């Protein structure tokens, strides 16, 4: 069965890391520890790309690229590719991992986007040619896991479109992350030192800024993270009387839905929180340490927050917003009793 | 009598530097050629505040806070100030220039957005309190320009809004501008020599990429910063079909009204390029290069590519997007020739 994420990019690499015999979810993922609150705003002038005051949450920390990598020893790039070499790095990237192969949403048909190319691009993982010499796509979000077949003409019309919105052309991450057999020996050694070290991260709790052409970028790490979130989401509340009129203008509509699209993007966050959580717990209990941490559970703290912000996307009123905000501090009372119980352990 | 502008913080620095005998139409925003191609798109995982591959355009190269603060001695800061400090720093401002004052849309009646705060913050220029205790406010951005009257009950509370969505309670931009007397008369030397740094760096037309949290953003200087833009901006042309077709879903709608906002922040950027090469003609007349450039008018172009996109908010179709298209290879076109004829007549001495 195929692997899946709430994050489609992040099920893409965990089937790739299980041909490798790493299990993504719980040895890397699940190894960082993570809670960052992030926000775009108005910095100095001028920042063309800063189109809306734009507020998330993370629980990817450094993410995956950079710990699949450090993990295996072995190597996560990115580069662009000619159609003519295409196919070729395909199978050469099998070989030591896998490729995840960007496209465009109406490149691939069982994601019914025809119409559009969607607002972020695509990623599939190639898995090899099956006997027809069609090409074996595995499809990473949980939405629609599995495996998808599709003839080798369409992979290269898929991956080199005009016109290319997304830069998508021959777009191609690279996973080299076969770990040599001492080096896979001594995962579990080293995911135990990478959870320590992403606890001790998040309990330092630090802050940034930086000032960029899309605007001012902020960040809060730690315990605070989730707290400060709700605290700075509290100022999207004119949603909801906006939202509850049937005659909005069509400037208005606009309005409420960015806002909309700002509580779908932050709710595929808590789902990833809630997924990366349990790949900890999963982590904790195979290292033997889950009696000595007691019963407390993250991962359902962070599920039943993600499906408050479902039912918020749904239903944009006061009542949903409200109950979001209040499964986010639990969620965030939790974390902080379950980091600090595990880093003493550690 | 007020100063604007299609940026309204542009207009707003416009009066503000008024106030010290600085045009910043004329020796700031004109005396910066500038021409840069931004897009922001999918980079190195993970991009939290990657929500969209997106595209626009900007002729503000360095942007007007460096280059006021640099040409007047003077600083462009940044700050919040406490409730009980706000006063006493508009009023402390003004002598030596005076501040941009945050604030959410809904703060500012005359913008008939009481419903919310909008997608960014607002600024306005306060300007002194009338003698009747009412505070007056600039308005820069140019469909709402004039001056307001705010009192100082709804101006303090407008200033520290709670929540505070956009970051901008008691947030002041301090204009600490006047030129001594000695730099006052380098002013124009000064805008003179930014206008040919500024031609130099156009044709040194480097590009540059950085991955950041909100995604990969990549930027292009030059001649070719506009064709690059077009070729980009086909990869929309999806919106056309997608508009007007009536059986759309939540999803395909916010897709729809993402790309008209695409569209819209566009718009404004090339009025903004046709307000500062306007600018640029107007500083070369007072510095004597007129005759030394020809008849060339990349003002003209350029706010022919403004009205273009402001065509294609009322209807979004196939030929008034090739319409715009085709008005902004006219303006990189038109660009090119005049700041090749300029920097050269610049140097020419
Ligand atoms: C409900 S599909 C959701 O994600 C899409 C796609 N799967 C990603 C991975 O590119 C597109 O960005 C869509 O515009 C967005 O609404």
């Amino acid at each position: 069965q195929t692997l899946h994420a709430p994050h489609c990019e992040v099920g893409c690499a965990a089937n790739v890391a299980r041909r490798v015999g790493v299990d993504l979810a719980r040895q890397v993922i699940g190894a960082h520890w993570a809670s960052r609150m992030l926000v775009r705003e108005v910095g100095t002038f001028p920042q063309p790309l800063l189109d809306r005051t734009q507020v998330t949450f993370s629980a990817q920390g450094e993410g995956w690229p950079a710990l699949l990598a450090r993990m295996t020893g072995g190597e996560v790039t990115s580069r662009h590719v000619p159609r003519e070499e295409l196919l070729s790095t395909l199978h050469a990237d099998r070989a030591e991992g896998g490729t995840l192969l960007f496209m465009e949403d109406r490149a691939c048909p069982w994601l019914d986007s025809a119409h559009s190319p969607g607002m972020l691009p695509h990623v599939v993982v190639p898995d090899g040619v099956a006997p027809d010499g069609s090409w074996q796509l595995i499809e990473g979000h949980s939405w629609w896991r599995g495996r998808y077949a599709m003839s080798e003409q369409d992979l290269l019309a898929a991956s080199y479109p005009d016109p290319d919105p997304h830069h998508v052309a021959g777009r191609v991450l690279s996973l080299r992350i076969r770990p040599s057999a001492e080096r896979a020996a001594q995962l579990d050694t080293l995911a135990r030192q990478e959870l320590a070290a992403g606890l001790r991260t998040y309990l330092a709790a630090e802050c940034g800024e930086t000032e960029t052409p899309a605007g001012r970028i902020v960040w809060a790490n730690g315990p605070q993270s989730v707290p400060l979130l709700v605290e700075r989401l509290r100022g999207w509340d004119y949603l909801c009387p906006l939202a509850a009129r049937n005659d909005l203008s069509t400037e208005h509509a606009r309005d409420v839905a960015l806002g909309r699209y700002l509580f779908l993007a932050l709710t595929d966050e808590l789902a990833f929180a809630a997924y990366a959580r349990a790949g900890t717990l999963r982590l904790v209990e195979g290292l033997g340490l889950a009696g000595a941490v007691g019963g407390l559970r993250p991962d359902e703290a962070w599920r039943l927050a993600w499906r408050s912000g479902q039912k918020l996307y749904r239903r944009l009123d006061r009542q949903n917003l409200s109950a979001l905000f209040s499964a986010l501090e639990k969620a965030a009372e939790v974390d902080v009793e379950y980091a600090r119980r595990l880093l003493k352990e550690l």
